[PDB]
Order: structure tokens, then C-alpha cells, then sequence
């Protein structure tokens, strides 16, 4: 009933407390990952997250709240529980704010924010510490690809040479061109029929997506997913639009060698 794992965000950091110091206060930052204690998060069936033999504990539980370990037994019972929605968020349930990483640096630290379904508070709980590397395939079996920065992305015969293909799917729950790891899928607005880009990633909500379980991408601001526009692979218009279940909205990844 508890198993342990490392929790990857903002930029592939992981969630690390700070220095690997155990007295309680010490706040949760990010850092490059590894197997190192203060980055290894017990899931306890109590909804308690573990490190160290101490829990995750908001430092209080406002806008702006600093998220540290504490003593599992001292701390308040509000303060230690945690849940992982299928999003990617880590929320605290009695505040109803989530774990936000403010900036991409190294050694910035974690707080509760209110929830904006940013890509600063995408989470992956996973003891793979590299990105995943796949092809996007969808409608027609066609792959979905990048054209650079500023630009559309579109459907495109698959071809395991094209490196415009290659999407890393990071733990902050952003897709990322695989050869160009700072620029991330982007939806130009958060309205029916606004196109997807590739744009430098920003940590913004408009840069966070969620693979379901209809084949579908979703990005959670707009409640709307990826919709190869019209059914129409010619147009090279990828858009966000509401869920239908059709053919031109469904998706699967397929890992690349
Ligand atoms: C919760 O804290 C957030 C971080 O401090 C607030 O967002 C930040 O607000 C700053 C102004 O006080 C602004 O300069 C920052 O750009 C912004 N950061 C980001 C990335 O959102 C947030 O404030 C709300 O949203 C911002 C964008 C403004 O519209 C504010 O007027 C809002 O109050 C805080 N949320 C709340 C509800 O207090
Ligand atoms: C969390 O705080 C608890 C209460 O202060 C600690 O338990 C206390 O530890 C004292 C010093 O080690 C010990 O003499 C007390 O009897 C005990 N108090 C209670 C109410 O259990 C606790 O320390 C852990 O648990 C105790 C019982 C021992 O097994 C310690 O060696 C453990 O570390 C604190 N937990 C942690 C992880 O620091
Ligand atoms: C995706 O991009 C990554 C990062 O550039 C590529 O990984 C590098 O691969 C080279 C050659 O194998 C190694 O020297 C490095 O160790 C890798 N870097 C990192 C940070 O992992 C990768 O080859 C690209 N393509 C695929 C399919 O993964
Ligand atoms: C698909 O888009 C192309 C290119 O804009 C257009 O010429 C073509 O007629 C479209 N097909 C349909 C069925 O609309
Ligand atoms: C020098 O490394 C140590 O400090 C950094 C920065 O604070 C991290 O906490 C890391 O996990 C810990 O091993
Ligand atoms: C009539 O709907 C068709 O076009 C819209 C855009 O206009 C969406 O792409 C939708 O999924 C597609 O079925």
C-alpha cells in the first residue's frame, strides 16, 4: 500500500527538498534528477508523499504558500494530504491550491498556488527521470510534426528520419520539439478553433496538455483537445476544439527507438 517514485515538473527538474536536509521547515525546490533520498516520494495509502521519513506539508495554506517536509505526526492533518489528479496537478484538498513552480531555474522553490492549470503546476510521478521520446500519430495515421518556432505544427507521413516527428513529453506535462528541448506545443488562445504552434516554452497554460483515455490531447484550461482541422490534412491547421470522439481527434504515442 505505499510504493515510491521520483516527481518530475517544471522543465524535467524534479521535486527535491532542499540541500537534502531533513528538519522540518526545509522547503521543496526543484533540481536536476536523481535517485538521492530527498528526491525519492513515498505514496502512502493516507495520502501522505514521504520523503525522508517526513511528509510533504503545506507551510500554511494561502495564495503564495511555501510547500516543505515536516514531521508526518506533528504537522496538521490538513497540511500533510495530498491528492494526484489524472491532470498532472498535486493538490492540497483542504485549500484546494496546487503545487506551482513559479520559475524553470534550479534551486526554485515549490508553493500553493490557485489552481490555473499552468504548465508550472504539471506533475509527473514516475521513477523514469528522462523525457519520454514518441511520435505523435493521428488522424489518417499520419504524425503529427513541427515546423519551428512561431509556426504551425501539422500532420505528415511518419518517417522514423524525421526529427520534426520527435516529441519529448515532458513531466510538467508539456510536449516538446525533441531536438529543440526550450519550445514547446502551444495553443494560440483558449478558444474553439485557435491554432496550434510551437512557441518557447513560458510555464503557461496554454502549453499544458493531458492524454485521456478517448485517444484524445487535451489541454485542461480550455477544456478543449487537439482537432486536425476540417478533417482536412491539406489545410496543415492543427486547432484546439471541443471533445467529439471523432477520427480526426484521436491519438496515440509511439515510442521511438
Ligand atoms: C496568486 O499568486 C500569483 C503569483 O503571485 C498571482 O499571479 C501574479 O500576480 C502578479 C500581480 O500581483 C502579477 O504581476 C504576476 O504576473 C502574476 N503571475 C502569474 C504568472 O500569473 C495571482 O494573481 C492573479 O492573477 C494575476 C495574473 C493578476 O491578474 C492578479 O490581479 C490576480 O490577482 C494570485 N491569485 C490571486 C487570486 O490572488
Ligand atoms: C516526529 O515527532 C515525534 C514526536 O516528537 C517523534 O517521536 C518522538 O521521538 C522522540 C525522540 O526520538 C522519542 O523519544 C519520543 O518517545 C517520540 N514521541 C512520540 C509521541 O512518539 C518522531 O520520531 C520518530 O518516532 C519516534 C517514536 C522514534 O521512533 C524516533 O526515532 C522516530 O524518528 C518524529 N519523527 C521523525 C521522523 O522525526
Ligand atoms: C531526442 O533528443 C535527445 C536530446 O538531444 C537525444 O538524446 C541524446 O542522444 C545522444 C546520442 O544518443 C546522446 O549522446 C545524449 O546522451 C542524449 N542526450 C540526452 C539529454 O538524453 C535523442 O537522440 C533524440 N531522439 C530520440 C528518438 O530520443
Ligand atoms: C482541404 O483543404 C484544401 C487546401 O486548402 C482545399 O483546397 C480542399 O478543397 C479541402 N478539401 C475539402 C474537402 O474541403
Ligand atoms: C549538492 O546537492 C545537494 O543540494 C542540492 C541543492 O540544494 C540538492 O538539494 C541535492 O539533492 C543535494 O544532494
Ligand atoms: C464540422 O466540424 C469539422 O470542422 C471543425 C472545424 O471547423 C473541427 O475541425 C471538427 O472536428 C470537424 O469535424
Amino acid at each position: 500500500t505505499s510504493f515510491t517514485r521520483n516527481i518530475v515538473g517544471r522543465d524535467g527538474l524534479c521535486v527535491d527538498v532542499r540541500n537534502g536536509y531533513d528538519t522540518d521547515g526545509t522547503p521543496l525546490q526543484l533540481w536536476p534528477c536523481g535517485t538521492q533520498r530527498n528526491q525519492r516520494w513515498t505514496f502512502d495509502s493516507d495520502d501522505t508523499i514521504r520523503s525522508m521519513g517526513k511528509c510533504m506539508t503545506a507551510n500554511g495554506l494561502n495564495n503564495g504558500s511555501n510547500i516543505v517536509i515536516f514531521n508526518c505526526s506533528t504537522a496538521a492533518e490538513n497540511a500533510i494530504k495530498w491528492e494526484v489528479p489524472i491532470d498532472g496537478s498535486i493538490i492540497n484538498p483542504s485549500s484546494g491550491l496546487v503545487m506551482t513552480a513559479p520559475r524553470a531555474a534550479s534551486r526554485t522553490i515549490l508553493l500553493l498556488e490557485d489552481n490555473i492549470y499552468a504548465a508550472s503546476q504539471g506533475w509527473t510521478v514516475t521513477n523514469n527521470v528522462k523525457p519520454i521520446v514518441a511520435s505523435i500519430v493521428g488522424y489518417k495515421e499520419m504524425c503529427l510534426q513541427s515546423n519551428g518556432e512561431n509556426n504551425g505544427v501539422w500532420m505528415e507521413d511518419c518517417e522514423a528520419t524525421s526529427l520534426q516527428q520527435q516529441w519529448a513529453l515532458y513531466g510538467d506535462r508539456t510536449i516538446r520539439v525533441n531536438s529543440t528541448r526550450g519550445l514547446c506545443v502551444t495553443t494560440n488562445g483558449y478558444n474553439s478553433k485557435d491554432l496550434i504552434i510551437i512557441l518557447k516554452c513560458q510555464g503557461l497554460p496554454s502549453q499544458r496538455w493531458f492524454f485521456n483515455s478517448d485517444g484524445a490531447i487535451v489541454n485542461p484550461k480550455s477544456r478543449l483537445v487537439m482537432d486536425v482541422r476540417a478533417s482536412n490534412v491539406s489545410l496543415r491547421e492543427i486547432i484546439i476544439f471541443p471533445a467529439t470522439g471523432n477520427p480526426n481527434q484521436q491519438w496515440v504515442t509511439q515510442v521511438l527507438p
